[PDB]
């Protein structure tokens, strides 16, 4: 089997990317948001304290016919922005793009902290990480991904992230008209629970390439490409009056600024993501001073090839016994 759903940006930033999902019979449909660096199906739910909805649109289990409470099962996150949910279990069926699997763990919000109560676009989170990072207790539950593999007609998914546009999630092929030249591959460790690798090297502009290991992850779920904090001074450092702000809380640069682009290593190849990318606009309405896509993650522990960074890119995520991420230019 296979699966093809299109994913489109919440907003003219990109801040994330929602894809509709199926659940339940007769099917409710959803917008979630597809995150490779987390593993919990949740969902905003009849559950949901009345006060935390706003806008979202809710799973009802006691309208689906095939839905089934998970005896006794809990489930609690926080993700690494400090946001937060938690509630208990239903299985259900989940439908991706014409990819269905029976006896999903569907995790219904009964609490969801104020970041997601005030994103009224972002109906729940579908992990996409090892299934070894998922929270439900006391039986941990495998992720949607994890419950296909055995069925598809290769065991991967790709992301094809848009800049200021739509694309697409596959399932269990990889759509060869959707990049240009070859995918390189590159190993994968899933020590963390994470799609963990490590970028060869980087470019700024057309500045030489440097050759330095960057160990990060590959996120769908994160908005921005979080480096050390050599690389992103290096970065910052060729764009007039750019300054790391302590009160904004990262890089800003002057909105009249053209922005560089940013190169990183896959292997022997090179990922460009465009200047443009990496402008996420006034700090606030009606500033001049704007956000950069390009922020340090000294304190976060681990660096993040998030959205800005993947959307350069087709990128395969390979779920054979030995797991690797291919990464191709577009």
């Amino acid at each position: 089997s296979t699966g093809s759903a299109t994913t489109t940006p919440i907003d003219s930033l990109d801040d994330a990317y929602i894809t509709p999902v199926q659940i339940g019979t007769p099917a409710q449909t959803l917008n979630l948001d597809f995150d490779t660096g987390s593993s919990d199906l949740w969902v905003f739910s009849s559950e949901t304290t009345a006060s935390e909805v706003d806008g979202q649109t809710i799973y009802t289990p006691s309208k689906s016919t095939t839905a089934k409470l998970l005896s006794g099962a809990t489930w609690s996150i926080s993700y690494g922005d400090g946001s937060s949910s938690s509630g208990d279990v239903y299985t259900d069926t989940v439908s991706v793009g014409g990819l269905t699997v029976t006896g999903q763990a569907v995790e219904s919000a009964k609490k969801v902290s104020s970041s997601f109560t005030e994103d009224s676009t972002i109906d729940g989170l579908l992990g996409l990480a090892f299934s070894t990072l998922n929270t439900v207790s006391p039986t941990q539950q495998k992720t949607f991904f994890d419950n296909a593999k055995a069925s598809l007609d290769s065991p991967v998914f790709t992301a094809d992230l848009g800049y200021h546009a739509p694309g697409t999630y596959n399932f269990g092929f990889i759509d060869t008209t959707a990049y240009t030249g070859s995918i390189t591959y590159t190993a994968v460790s899933t020590k963390q629970g994470f799609w963990e690798w490590t970028s060869t090297g980087y470019a700024v502009g057309s500045g030489t390439f440097k050759s330095t290991s960057i160990d990060g992850i590959a996120d769908t779920g994160t908005t921005l490409l979080y480096l050390p904090a050599t690389v992103v001074s290096a970065y910052w450092a060729q764009v007039s009056g750019a300054k790391s702000s302590s009160s904004v809380g990262g890089y800003v640069f002057p909105c009249s600024a053209t922005l560089p682009s940013f190169t990183f290593g896959v292997g022997s190849a090179r990922i460009v993501i465009p200047g443009d990318y990496i402008d996420f606009g006034p700090i606030s309405t009606g500033s001049s001073s704007c956000f950069g896509g390009i922020q340090s993650s000294a304190g976060i522990g681990i660096n993040i090839f998030g959205d800005v960074a993947l959307k350069a890119a087709f990128v395969v995520f390979n779920g054979a016994t030995t797991p690797t991420l291919g990464f191709a230019s577009k």
